């Protein structure tokens, strides 16, 4: 009955399972919870691991026994229960000194302090096993034209994400950065808005092979696009690293859904395209349980996640060893898609009457790519009634 | 009184006033346009040049000789007035053999006969001296997750794209290539579907170097984007080989209404960018004057794109000139934005209490931006209401 | 193996599998379909009944002897085949003509033509049985501000149903009128954009008991809108007199696909609502089998509606009967929100201290909702995952 | 210099210029205000009046003794002033409680409770002269399909109004409500999205009467609707009582930015309207100040608000009274759209050869509508280049 296991590599962020309800138009409505708790609970429901920022572990502000004594209570959780800590990433977007952003803040020593905050959470991230270290410029951007040259914060942006290699580097560490793009929202629009954006960007750091995408479902489904379109360009480039899953309807306010909510034949697609390509990083859950929801709501929310996963799997592999599909895989001739268009090379491609001169555009024309039958297999094979 | 001039650069496609009005809905509303009158009429308005899809300059299916009188006629319209044709591209959208893509379609020998046609189209771009050689994929995508294998699609295009660049090379033409993103429409999602998908794709192709992006202020804004920080990140890249101009109203179908329509504001700031940026290349103006209109109004909408960039520049400069907006950009700190962030190095920024434990972040975060102030001086530049 | 039957009133437009593929960049790519093809191949599919524009039945300017005869052959096929005419409605978009519009056009000479094409097209559709008169003024509204007083324009939308209502009248017909909202496409913004305005405006027709909505799916998704909840307010007003399936992705050009297509948990949803709610009308698809299909997959594409509904019939059905599902909904409190919130009366409200000076607030706050189990209920139902 | 007058009408909520900054992913930026303050100074910037929740003006749980105290002092302030309150409203949003709705929860307790509340500061709105009580339902909606039947929400939110409605009159208050449409947020889909489903349900309410509607720009462009377009059509149904104004770039979370901002071509299109159609109503600024600003911002920003309408007042006057504009407005026949279609009624329509077998269909397709010439007049006198 769909139960994960820690073999299925599901993880979650603390600030999920313990966002407390808070909205721009709401209070609070649930209780502070303890990461310990949330590590117990997590392990409890058949995750791998848990992910952090920096102030979800560590109040903000904190003394360094203070500090000490969060990061031994976590430590001693994860000991407990062999929950693993994947990822880890810094918040650079709660504070007020960041409401011009971090990296790309007008002022210098705001960029300065920003990246200070990141290297030490690095070495914790490291500590705790973390192979990723996730960015994500919540305050990168602008509201108004006139209040960030965007020229000159890339130029910024891409001298922080210089350093940052040059750390990890000089200390000998494996870890890796992945970017997570957002369009909009908290700033009213967002520096590297999309994947796109950020491996466009990747490729001009200094130390490339040092940086990925960590692309989540909601974040490019508030730009309209097609997420699972994205994870192949994002897997194309070899830029992988890491993946949000949650749930989003479409072109508004980042919602966090669970994952399977929100836009369902696209979470199927997703599955099915991680599966088939050998993806083995974690399954991250960047979701909120909605704040009409008490503590059992929490983890009915968190366990459906992962059930929601693990059934769109079942239906993707299932589709994909249907006899019939692979018949209409060949009908729809995504064989011939995957053949060198010209193979034999430029000058025989223009030697070849066949291309051109006789080319029957109307006899070509005529036939019918057969989509329609094999997406209704695919929606036959998600519902179950085939 | 905001008069364009052949040296402002402006440019417009022949299937932009020479559309004949066919929407998904509507039959054309009006008769079609012959290439000479538009150059012509096009040039009595001060255009700088006009750009051309093959089948809009050959109709598909002429013999060579039909299209060597239809090429001869246009080329003695150019002759006449001066005109010039900076750019030129393909059309493998229209024809019924392109419904599943061009360098993309699952069906080899289509993917075959769209790089001969383009091929072709090259050399006669290269004849009308065109700089820029536009690749608008419209064709390339899916209404249906199996449909297209994303990662063997994106395979195909850079194959595609390097043999051209193969060609061009082998060739010794000085030619280069400017890829369009769309995010969708005809296709229910497009390959590279915006700018930043568009220029991590360049990154990935053998000769670099032979490509950029050519944005369309619409395509961009259909995905809810900021079109002028998609143009800062291509100016930042060095990829920004051309632009194509029109307006639109946020999130739904193309639009491609006249330059300043749609979002005006995002117009100032676009325009305020490639001035203050000292972008050289063509200002084109992909638009369709509305369907309700004669050709009388054909003509004052065209006209129409060039007084409003020509407003904008005014304003724009207005503002960058005015010594109240100098110290309102000193006062947001957009200056200290220009300032390396560590050129101390990493070191350096690791020994620094002033960044980390002797950084004042309550003081820090007590400093207002001014951004309001700003924007407001923008307006009212933009307004002429200072 | 959800084989549908003519008991499911299942219909059909001429114009969606007669669909030829143009799109605004796109020629056809099929061959046009004869309405005697169309009506026995949608009866041998199992459909209930087919719709038609006058314009897709009688080709525009036909005389009274061509008219004659095409409507002569398509009484005989559905004579033959048994198939009904349940609704039918006028083409006031494609032809030049109308280009600002039928009713709304500026030009009163155009209003008082597009009158008279819609009434002759009324007495057509009563000869043929429809119970429904649909009307979508996809040519009334704008690109730009000046162009349309939308006060004046309402004023003679009223006036065009008005004359509608006392025509239908006057004649003793049993037909009623359904108007069916769009927000935008073809025109920039469409008159009446949503069901909201829609049933808006009918309360201020001079006899709103002969005018209902027909909502489209893609429609009110077109502008973001949860279609379930558009349709439980035409159900709670009653005035869903017709209905519209098909797919959409959200906000982007009106796409038409395939019922089920798009947004899948909507799908189920609305299907939920229609069976609970007892709605007795036709389930009428209005959708566009892709240009990348030759006729073997539009007759694909038209089964692929009806059995996703009826997938989706099955699945809804399953959940309201499931005991855990039933608790769920109690353990939500659906069953509360049923009970009158003040059946007592306003007075004995304001007497009530249990409503105000003895409310518990914070007791009340810490309920749970229990909404996101009920909601993994409704996926497992859906996916047959139970 | 475009200086406001409190003779304008321009008013402000306490929590606008309140607003201390706090976001989904962000603290406060901004110590609390003193409403006494927020008066003091908004009188300063030449404003009308303000407006308030009663949870703004009193902190939710306060005593019988704190409320007077907070009131008087407040009445002072206005009293001090000659500063109005003309609209009051209740927060049902913000307090755990109201996690689910106010007259929409599940819980039948929190229905009432919600009730109780309003009622109480309806007579308070009373007490400070407000003319308009607006509710805004923020919390009514869902974010899952089970979660709400909306036919019964829609029940419950009837009986709600219906009982405030009988309130009102029972008293022989002058006050009328005012429904606040939103699409979503903080609700995945809120309940009454948009003006038209607000004006819909109005209709069916036992004293229609007393209702009308509050738009907010931002709000009906969170679906991508046209905002002059919905405002036409509650003016043309007589229901347009207030008016919410700020600023919205599109399809994205609620941004709330100074009037002007986002979509200015939008702003400029309503003013016009509001002008044009003697709207005498508060022109009222639902916005934030960003949380990039300080005070000296908040102030700039508010004062932008009411500087922004009086330029885009100013050129839309200039736009009406140019003779140019007007015979632009002849040749676009928009006069002629103010002509009854069929005044000589339904018989003399049905007997006009005229109107059907002698309208000469291809000559009124050839003439133009010169749209885009009056458009670009339009624009001239936004940007003051005429
Ligand atoms: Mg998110
Ligand atoms: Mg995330
Ligand atoms: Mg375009
Ligand atoms: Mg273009
Ligand atoms: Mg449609
Ligand atoms: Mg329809
Ligand atoms: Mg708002
Ligand atoms: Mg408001």
């Amino acid at each position: 009955n769909y139960q994960p296991t820690p073999e299925d590599r599901f993880t979650f962020g603390l600030w999920t399972v313990g966002w407390q309800g808070r909205d721009p138009f709401g209070d609070a409505t649930r209780r502070a919870l303890d990461p310990v708790e949330s590590v117990r609970r997590l392990a409890e429901l058949g995750a791998h691991g848990v992910t952090f920022h920096d102030d979800d572990l560590i109040p903000f502000g904190s003394s360094d026994s203070e500090r000490e004594e969060h990061v031994k209570r976590f430590r001693q959780a994860l000991d407990d229960t062999g929950m693993k800590v994947p990822m880890a990433t810094t918040n650079l977007f709660t504070h007020p000194v960041f409401k011009d952003g971090g990296f790309t803040a007008n002022d210098r020593d705001v960029r300065r302090y920003a990246l200070r905050k990141t290297i030490r959470n690095i070495d914790l991230a490291v500590e705790l096993g973390a192979e990723t270290y996730v960015a994500w410029g919540g305050r990168e951007g602008a509201e108004s034209g006139g209040a960030k040259d965007v020229r000159d914060a890339l130029d910024r942006m891409k001298e922080a994400f210089d350093l940052l290699g040059e750390y990890v580097t000089s200390q000998g560490y494996d870890i890796r950065f992945a970017i997570e793009p957002k369009p909009n929202e908290p700033r009213g629009d967002i520096l590297l808005p999309t994947v796109g954006h950020a491996l466009a960007f990747i490729e001009r750091l200094e130390r490339p092979e040092l940086y990925g995408v960590n692309p989540e479902v909601g974040h490019e489904q508030m730009a309209g696009l097609n997420f699972p379109h994205g994870i192949a360009q994002a897997l194309w480039a070899g830029k992988l690293f890491h993946i949000d899953l949650n749930g989003q309807n479409g072109i508004k306010y980042d919602q966090d859904l669970r994952f399977g909510a929100g836009d369902l034949r696209a979470a199927f697609w997703l599955v099915d395209l991680l599966e088939s390509a050998g993806y083995s990083g974690p399954r991250h859950f960047d979701f909120k349980p909605p704040r009409t929801e008490d503590f059992d709501g929490v983890w009915a929310s968190a366990a459906g996640c992962m059930r929601n996963y693990l059934i769109l799997k079942e239906r993707a592999a299932a589709f994909r060893a249907d006899p019939e599909v692979q018949e209409a895989l060949r009908a729809s001739r995504l064989d011939e898609l995957a053949r060198p268009t010209a193979a034999d090379g430029l000058q025989a491609l223009l030697d070849d009457r066949s291309a051109f001169e006789e080319f029957d555009v109307d006899a070509a024309a005529a036939r019918g790519m057969a989509f329609e039958r094999l997406d209704q297999l695919a929606m036959d094979h998600l519902l179950g009634a085939r």
